[PDB]
């Protein structure tokens, strides 16, 4: 399924992402916009054999296990298939572990390239939160 901007903002707030590790809600919505364009089903294959899964494009080399990725660490201890759900719970739970890894939201290149330093609050204006 494809989330609407405001619909996702509400779900992420519900799951405690607003100000999680110091990042306001807008940051998370902005990251989802440029990582997957709010698409919970998106996947992308990489040159290293890994695959990025879901709305937050979580990588199979370090975070989830898809069983076909060389050097997998599965630091979120979850199958990657769980990240392709309409329910964003698994993705948010893993994202919380990723951002606590010392790199902050830099773990998401799209956020780094298009959200960081911008008016991320724009992503939640107009929303009923």
């Amino acid at each position: 399924k494809v989330f609407g901007r405001c619909e996702l903002a509400a779900a992420m707030k519900r799951h405690g992402l607003d100000n999680y590790r110091g990042y306001s809600l807008g940051n998370w919505v902005c990251a989802a916009k440029f990582e997957s364009n709010f698409n919970t089903q998106a996947t992308n294959r990489n040159t290293d054999g890994s695959t990025d899964y879901g709305i937050l494009q979580i990588n199979s080399r370090w975070w989830c296990n898809d069983g076909r990725t060389p050097g997998s660490r599965n630091l979120c201890n979850i199958p990657c298939s769980a990240l392709l759900s309409s329910d964003i719970t698994a993705s948010v739970n893993c994202a919380k572990k990723i951002v606590s890894d010392g790199n902050g939201m830099n773990a998401w290149v799209a956020w780094r390239n298009r959200c960081k330093g911008t008016d991320v609050q724009a992503w939640i204006r107009g929303c009923r939160l």
